[PDB]
């Protein structure tokens, strides 16, 4: 599925995210927009073997379980495609536990590189939430 912007703030807000380890709503959709283009079924490829899942591109490498990623962990205790679905309470609980590893958003190469330090409220304007 690919979600309309306010909707995925929506849907995020629902799930809890809006300020979830101080990072307003506008960060996560900001990331979102960056990693997945808002698409639910993202996948990417990682140079390592690792691959990246769904509308925040979460890493096989630590964070779930894809049976093809060479000594890699499975911390948000899940199969890789369940961050695929139409439905994103999985890839926000698994997130959830990625922001608080110590890094915060910086976790995400994208939102550091593209949302962190930038008018990031813009990403909400508008919205009904
Ligand atoms: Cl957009
Ligand atoms: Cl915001
Ligand atoms: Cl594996
Ligand atoms: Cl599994
Ligand atoms: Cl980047
Ligand atoms: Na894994």
């Amino acid at each position: 599925k690919v979600f309309g912007r306010c909707e995925l703030a929506a849907a995020m807000k629902r799930h809890g995210l809006d300020n979830y380890r101080g990072y307003s709503l506008g960060n996560w959709v900001c990331a979102a927009k960056f990693e997945s283009n808002f698409n639910t079924q993202a996948t990417n490829r990682n140079t390592d073997g690792s691959t990246d899942y769904g509308i925040l591109q979460i890493n096989s490498r630590w964070w779930c379980n894809d049976g093809r990623t060479p000594g890699s962990r499975n911390l948000c205790n899940i199969p890789c495609s369940a961050l695929l679905s139409s439905d994103i309470t999985a890839s926000v609980n698994c997130a959830k536990k990625i922001v608080s590893d110590g890094n915060g958003m910086n976790a995400w190469v994208a939102w550091r590189n593209r949302c962190k330090g930038t008018d990031v409220q813009a990403w909400i304007r508008g919205c009904r939430l």
